[PDB]
């Protein structure tokens, strides 16, 4: 008769008040938290948040519930009866959205042990805020957090602490479409301070390194191929007008359809992303490679025997300068965005 | 037994009626309001609103709840019992939608003190309407508000008032993907006047300043360069049929593959914006420079000396007209939108 | 004790029943409606609906709630006990979805007066269906409505009625991203006749004038410019292959990149809009101008005396005919879609 | 006091049990169903479904509720008391999600008549699944159904039935952005069979005919025009002919990628897709045809320029002939 | 009076308690599950999941509910009274989202038979995280699962089992916009092991092959035709500048518009797909054919020497890469 033994511990004749905490008069209650992340995803930068599906598990002691007389060494309080026992008011500080699960039954479990220790396993969906900076897109790396805090109880009455062993665990094979969730999860404190008191808070931080593979092959490399076709105009005489104009116009026009083609499938933000610079710089090196040939024609238009040497002087310079100047920019870009 | 002493104040024996307000006979209830914004964003012109996540603290006095004999200086009421006390009918006048949070327990707190003061903290999500004007895009600024009004109670019975120090606070590091949330939050009244009565209302106003970075680098700067290349056609003589046509075709064609490219990420509004003008004006100047050469070539079609003077005049005029015409427009443009 | 006096009118020893309507014996209950519109937007051609946030104020007489003995001249029933009083089965006929607002408290009010009148104010979100025809887009106009109907009472027992003074009001400074909301609101009856009886229904019509600007500057104008550039090829001699060909190519290619450029931002429907004609006609005029050169070159190919005369005669007509034809089309078009 | 006379028929002393059906021992309960569609829309092939807004109206007989002593010849059960009377366990078999409506009051009605008939009108939003095949897009036509089945009662205890006169009506002036809802709906029976019994089920079938107008004017016709300029290019004019061949290919490839953004998301081939791929050949091969001419006429002699006159003369009456053969095939297949 | 007999079995006087399981003293409760699927859909790499619609059916034995005295040999408990009977604490381990149905009545059914057997059928909407690798688009294949685990009960007290006959059925006619539901579903155990115990879990594997039709006609073939135009320029002599220059420029400019025309109808992932390699390889082959002519014009014996090689090598080198490609992405 375990269900029956419980309402002797919880009921009218027991004298249990779930509105009152354990050790009411004396020291604080110690709640040992740990989670399991079964699902991690929907990281959006427009709403600046991410969704996670977890099992939260709180463990604590309530000496009001300790027993001995009964043979079975642990009792399972029914989900519907959960009001009838005190439990901590842990909430997620940075939660935007939240809900419990109730299919097929309530996804909640409570075990009170013989020594009074309680075990509370509960399954949640959680939308949490993660302020995001795309400055270095697409070589950026984000840091999302998750704060377990007490709502009304202070440090004088309630204290949260992580598990010593694997407090935060993540399901095997979980994938994100754009980031990689890293294996390191930094645990730390966030104990808040207000003029209304001091409140317990424990934190876990996830790290999210973005992937480039797509932008590398479908944007950086093709733009590099076009900037290489900009330089071959230099290795032709001034007399061949059709080639150097057509190439220059192609190179410019092709680079322009590429920089516009990309824009529709990039994160829509107001500030300058690292990718936005690459497109701009690549446009100069295509633009000026056409503007170079215009400067050659303006000097070598007057077909004097002397200045054709000094006009071909521009071309001999550019043959070494444009490849070098590009490589000086290139070496800056990848060193800065892979420091 | 603080929870038991509490329901001596609330219970049938007390004679407390939660439908009735404090000081029901005479003067109005003074309610002191303040908020902490933990999340700000989802600012959308499409639905013309924004989304916030807040704490809302409310402090008033109830002389019925005051007590003395009991030791503990403040009693807190359970979140399941809130309806047994009176509380103010505060609602957000420009709420498109709202709700509470109840994970893991109800995110609500109430403290009633020995003196009779009641402190009521509530966590909330609100979607509030923010009528927006994008006439000056992307050099616009917006002003989203937030009104705390009383529903049923008039000025005679209820008054809402902000805190003196730091009434409306905002969490650290809350980035937005487009706007910048300014430090200045203005505080005023919105007391409503209907035939049915006067109604207390307080208001806090935010200021949002849109960033340009991306549009400056992907639109303005690139377009500026394509318009200058349009002018160099003037500096070539009439004989160079390939060059002058090649530039005119490239410039227009390149200007067009930028305008279509930029449309992708423009805000969804069916009216004219600052950005749209610029793009249309830059089209005219690129189009008409090619149209000018058509008028030059048409005049010198007649190969006599009278007409070659007429056609030589057009270019030499155009060399110092287009750059003046542009500058005069450019001066207007940037002066108007950065007044 | 105004709370206590109410439940003397409603409670056990009163004999009042909420299920029964006022004047149950004979004549119908005249309900007086009026709304205030705080929010208006989310107009979609995909879901073919719109979203409004409103107050709704119903007013009727219940002689059963008449009193005098009690000092105060009006009582307010609590939002929780609205079930204990009769109120009209008013529902919105074209509602797709709707909700009450209950933050921070239930956003409802109900006064019962000394003479037995009622005043029921209620805040509501409504998604209403609005069939929309985009045949003339973007020079179209839509007329969304809003019907207040009784669910189960006929005109014999229940009649709805608008107010005489400002029965429908819209908040100051609301804005829509695509449409303009006109100040005129047509009021009328929608009384429904079924085989089960005749039911009360009252309707308010809003009219929406779609905004043009963006499509004018970003699509109509550029398309016009590209048509003008098609005509400049008539002002070069038949000889110049590079120019006359390259113009025709640019114009046709450029024109096409815009029609598809616009597609991504147009309201996605399967039928022909007015803008879709424009782009298609503009395509003909650009295509046929290139086609005209092909005929000219086709004729004068056999370069004798008679052929080059008849070939040159085409271009001379084309300089007049094409702009004339376009102007005739253009006058018809804009006169038809702005009759 | 009609309210009070009702709870005389329902209350403790009446011996009414809402959990037990009418005609409990004997014959099957006959329920006549009919719907009024106020909204029909949100038809998506991504989630593969559509969204309706309807008035369901169920009529059955309950001899336990028949009366006579009361003057009023029909009694209205309040929506709050709906638990207190037996009513059918109707459910929409192909519903992905539904809900009720409750603004301002509960959007429900019940009427029990003097003779025992019950009349239960209710208001719903349904999201019904509609499998959708886009092989012939945009010349396709879809069929979306709606099944009203009994959850737990079998053919022996419960049978569903459409009204004889106009059981499924649709509201005046309802527009869809892509489809046209056809006037003729069909009615039939979906009566299900399992090991656990035979369950009544009635069904209505809507037909949805997609519109082409837009795709005709801004896609099909243009592609026909560029295919014409592939034929006008039909020796010496090297800058012109090759430019006409090149332009067609450029202007075609911009039209192909131009549409892709607007088209529906499906990984299989559509009719629209074939057209563009076919029209890409007829343009691509026109330029490819002149590369055979320029390869043969490159050797400037008597026999080479005569052989290079044979190619352009055939293509003036072969490409138009070949296209027209394919064209007639295409349109006759996608409009039988 | 079957409704009045039930609350004799369940009610106060019986001493039945739904908080306690059948065979509480000793051996496990054997539940036998099975599902009908009326909707597999909303597969989404962005959220990394699909939303399914099902009937679930659980059958077990409860000897506290056995009877014989009553004539009718099976009783139907009302959906409203489902609290007052024990039933398994089944949950889907890989649910992100799920819900019951309430229209028009509660879509649930419970029969208790003469021999204490309970038969519980319930209608549900789920959403099940399906981690998808997309590295071989659009020749990829994806194995979505669905786990039915016991929340609180171990293997000592509760065991799930699929039906022996047609445990997982799928409704006729269903279609997907991008994939196929492969006929063969797998079944297996997932039984979880923890430090708190060993929990019963049964699972079904749906396989889904993605379709290539759209990308074949609108991408792979048009990319091939452009690469064929890259080879015709070789056959032209070194003299013809406009012809060979116009080809390369057309070939490049055409290949750029297709490769950007695809971007719109590709899935939202940051990593390299197989489609991307093909687009990037078909750039090189166009790009280099133009770059070859630059070496020919930058160099009459050696200038005509390069053209004769690239008529054979480029169609071959392509064919060599191509063979690897389709063999690696169709092993
Ligand atoms: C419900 O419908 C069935 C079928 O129409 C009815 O059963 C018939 O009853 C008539 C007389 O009422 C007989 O003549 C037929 O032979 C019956 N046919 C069948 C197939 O049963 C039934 O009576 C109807 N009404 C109820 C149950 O009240
Ligand atoms: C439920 O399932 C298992 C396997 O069918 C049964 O387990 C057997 O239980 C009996 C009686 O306690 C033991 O003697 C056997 O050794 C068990 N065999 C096993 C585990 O392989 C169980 O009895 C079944 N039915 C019940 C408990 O009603
Ligand atoms: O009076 C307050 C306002 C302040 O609001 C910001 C959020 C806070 C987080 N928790 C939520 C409830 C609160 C609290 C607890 C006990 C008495 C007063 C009280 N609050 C908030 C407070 C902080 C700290 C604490
Ligand atoms: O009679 C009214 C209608 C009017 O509706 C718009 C909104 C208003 C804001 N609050 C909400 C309830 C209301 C009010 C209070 C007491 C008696 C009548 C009454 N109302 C609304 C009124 C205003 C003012 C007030
Ligand atoms: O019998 C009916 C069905 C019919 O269905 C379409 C909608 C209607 C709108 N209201 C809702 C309830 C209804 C009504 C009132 C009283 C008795 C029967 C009854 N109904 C519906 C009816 C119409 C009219 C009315
Ligand atoms: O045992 C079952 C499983 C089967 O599942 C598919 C759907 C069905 C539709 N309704 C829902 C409940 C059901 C039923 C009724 C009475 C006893 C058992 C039972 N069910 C399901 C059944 C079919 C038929 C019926
Ligand atoms: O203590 C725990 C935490 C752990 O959480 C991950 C999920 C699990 C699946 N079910 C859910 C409840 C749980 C369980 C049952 C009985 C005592 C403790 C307990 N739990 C979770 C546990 C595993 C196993 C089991
Ligand atoms: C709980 O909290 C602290 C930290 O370990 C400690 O002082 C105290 O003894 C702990 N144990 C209790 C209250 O039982
Ligand atoms: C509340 O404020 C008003 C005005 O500030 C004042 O008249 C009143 O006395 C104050 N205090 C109360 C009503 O307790
Ligand atoms: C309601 O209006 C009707 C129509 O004018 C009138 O006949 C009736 O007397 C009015 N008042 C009632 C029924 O109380």
């Amino acid at each position: 008769s375990p269900s029956d033994f419980l309402d002797k511990l919880m009921g009218r004749t027991s004298g249990y008040d779930a509105r009152i905490r354990p050790n009411f008069k004396g020291p604080p209650v110690n709640v040992t938290c740990n989670i399991f992340i079964n699902s991690f995803g929907s990281i959006a930068e427009t709403t600046m948040d991410y969704r996670v599906n977890i099992f939260l598990r709180q463990k604590w002691n309530d000496p009001r519930l300790a027993y001995s007389e009964y043979p079975d060494d642990s009792l399972d309080l029914d989900p519907s009866m959960l009001d009838s026992i005190w439990k901590p008011d842990l909430f997620f500080a940075n939660e935007k959205g939240a809900n419990f699960h109730e299919v097929t039954t309530d996804n909640k479990l409570l075990r009170i042990f013989k020594n009074g220790n309680v075990l509370y396993s509960i399954r949640l969906t959680l939308t949490l805020s993660c302020p995001m900076d795309l400055k270095n897109f697409p070589m950026d790396v984000q840091t999302c957090i998750m704060q377990l805090e007490s709502f009304g109880y202070t440090m004088n009455d309630l204290i949260f602490e992580w598990q010593d062993e694997a407090p935060v665990q993540v399901a095997e094979g979980l994938t994100l479409p754009q980031f990689l969730l890293k294996e390191e999860k930094d645990l730390r404190y966030c104990t808040k301070h207000y003029n209304t008191g001091k409140f317990t808070c424990i934190e876990v931080r996830f790290h999210l390194e973005r992937q480039m593979g797509y932008y590398l092959i479908q944007m950086y490399i093709p733009s590099l191929l076009i900037v290489i076709l900009s330089w071959v105009s230099f290795w032709i005489n001034m007399d061949a007008a059709p080639a150097r104009v057509a190439l220059g116009i192609t190179t410019v026009l092709t680079m322009t359809t590429q920089s516009s083609g990309s824009r529709a499938s990039l994160p829509k933000v107001s500030y300058v992303k690292a990718i936005d610079i690459w497109m701009a710089v690549c446009l100069l090196f295509v633009f000026s490679a056409l503007l170079e040939y215009a400067a050659v024609n303006f000097v070598s238009r007057a077909g004097t025997k002397v200045f054709i040497d000094r006009a071909k002087k521009i071309d001999t310079i550019s043959r070494a300068c444009f490849p070098l100047a590009f490589l000086i920019f290139n070496i800056f870009y990848w060193v800065i965005y892979k420091i």
